[PDB]
């Protein structure tokens, strides 16, 4: 049998109102051995407060069997250790994986506003664009908006790695090119952990 | 329980430099010992080929093998949406495998490409970045370089296509210069390579004020 170990969603993990799951998944486990017994640990100290899943029969010929451990926000940003250890007959020793927030230093992200090039100003909609620089590590999360109400027509590239190790991403919103024009102001906003506030707004409107 | 084939395409880059060697790897896996021996064919659009290179077994770290063969593909052929199937048999099979790949079959998508300046917070800093947004292509093989003069700039990154909502695709890349060279009205380029220009190649630059 085959372990996996997931973190959270980097929302979950800022705000302190939500919560924030690292995730267990053990895959290929036989209807001849199916027991499968988890031992969380956190900095190697064991903890029981993990909620174990229906286990469901995957659409091959085995399970998958799924643990659910709630962390604390502030041992996740203090990168604690998560160890995941699953124990199956078919296992040779107890197989133990283990998940941390990125080491090193927490550091901000630049953001920056773009505004469409004159070129796409020809076209019908245009591109508002956002670039955020320099943060480490790559758990981030990018949202649009306007008059203070979610815009949901953007899309974000992935974290890029950049030449210092830091991380780097676009976040490009499309709109009508009616709309931009009429000086409507558009607001990019950035959660990371190294951010004041765990949150950055800045905006762009028609010079 | 039974050998595993995986067939991958060649990189972007590859099929859009007439310099590179576009190859098209299929991957056996989870071969056993007592039925190790894999044989490959290789048909190009339903005609078999006999120039693949097939690489040794190597046994694996999980006591299994992996054997690979490699088709060299034409460069027009590839473009021209040709069919590469891999043929894969092994005793342990109740009957051979076979995978096909070729390009993206959706309508290409010519890349409209822009280029965008420092924001005007940024200029504070040592260092300002350039950027050249690529966007509106399809499918997503593309290459994105970066020139200053006639020369080939080397302090860019670029991001992966991203899945754009009409099913198209975007990136981004980001070129890092010192404040005090784009100052002085510099000319930098950004050279995008993509399957549906116009020579497969177009170029846009990026100027002060
Ligand atoms: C049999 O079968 C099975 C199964 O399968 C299935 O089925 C079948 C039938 C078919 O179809 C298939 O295909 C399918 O799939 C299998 O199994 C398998 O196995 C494998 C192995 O073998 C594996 O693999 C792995 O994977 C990983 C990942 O994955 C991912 O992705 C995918 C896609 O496709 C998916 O599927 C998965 O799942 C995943 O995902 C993920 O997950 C996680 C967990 O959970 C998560 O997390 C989480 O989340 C959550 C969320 O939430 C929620 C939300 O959403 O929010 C909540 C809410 O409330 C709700 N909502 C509502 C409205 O309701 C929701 C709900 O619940 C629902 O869902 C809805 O619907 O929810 C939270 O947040 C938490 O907190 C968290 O935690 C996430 O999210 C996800 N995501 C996504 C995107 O999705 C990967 O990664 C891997 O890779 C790795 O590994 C390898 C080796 O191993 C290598 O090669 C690579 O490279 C890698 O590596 C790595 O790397 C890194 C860096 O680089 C490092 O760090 C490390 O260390 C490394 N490692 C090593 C080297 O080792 C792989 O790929 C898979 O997964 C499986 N699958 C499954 C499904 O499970 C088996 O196998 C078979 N058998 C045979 C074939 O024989
Ligand atoms: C044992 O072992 C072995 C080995 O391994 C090793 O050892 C171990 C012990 C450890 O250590 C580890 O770590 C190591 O590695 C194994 O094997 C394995 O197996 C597995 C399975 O089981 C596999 O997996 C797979 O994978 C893939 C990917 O892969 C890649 O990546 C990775 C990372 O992640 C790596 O690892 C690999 O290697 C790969 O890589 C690649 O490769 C290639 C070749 O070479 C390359 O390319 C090339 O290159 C060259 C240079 O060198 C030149 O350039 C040329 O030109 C070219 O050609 C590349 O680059 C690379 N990459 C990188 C590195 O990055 C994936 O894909 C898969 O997945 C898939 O499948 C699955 C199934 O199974 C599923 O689930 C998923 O989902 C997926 O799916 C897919 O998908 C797609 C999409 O999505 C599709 O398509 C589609 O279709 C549709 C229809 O409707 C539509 O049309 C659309 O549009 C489209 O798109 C497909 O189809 C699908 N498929 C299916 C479903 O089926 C997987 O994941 C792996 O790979 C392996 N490995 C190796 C190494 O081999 C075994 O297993 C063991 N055993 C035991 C018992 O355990
Ligand atoms: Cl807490
Ligand atoms: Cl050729």
């Amino acid at each position: 049998p085959s372990v996996f170990l997931f973190p959270p969603k980097p929302k979950d993990t800022l705000m302190i109102s939500r919560t924030p799951e690292v995730t267990c998944v053990v895959v290929d486990v036989s209807h001849e051995d199916p027991e499968v017994k988890f031992n969380w640990y956190v900095d190697g100290v064991e903890v029981h407060n993990a909620k174990t899943k229906p286990r469901e029969e995957q659409y091959n010929s085995t399970y998958r069997v799924v643990s659910v451990l709630t962390v604390l926000h502030q041992d996740w940003l203090n990168g604690k250790e998560y160890k995941c250890k699953v124990s199956n007959k078919a296992l040779p020793a107890p197989i133990e994986k283990t998940i941390s927030k990125a080491k090193g230093q927490p550091r901000e992200p630049q953001v920056y506003t773009l505004p469409p090039s004159r070129e796409e100003m020809t076209k019908n909609q245009v591109s508002l664009t956002c670039l955020v620089k320099g943060f480490y590590p790559s758990d981030i999360a990018v949202e649009w908006e306007s008059n203070g109400q979610p815009e949901n027509n953007y899309k974000t590239t992935p974290p890029v790695l950049d030449s210092d190790g830091s991380f780097f991403l676009y976040s490009k919103l499309t709109v009508d090119k009616s709309r931009w024009q009429q000086g409507n102001v558009f607001s990019c906003s950035v959660m990371h952990e190294a951010l004041h506030n765990h949150y950055t707004q800045k905006s762009l409107s028609l010079s």
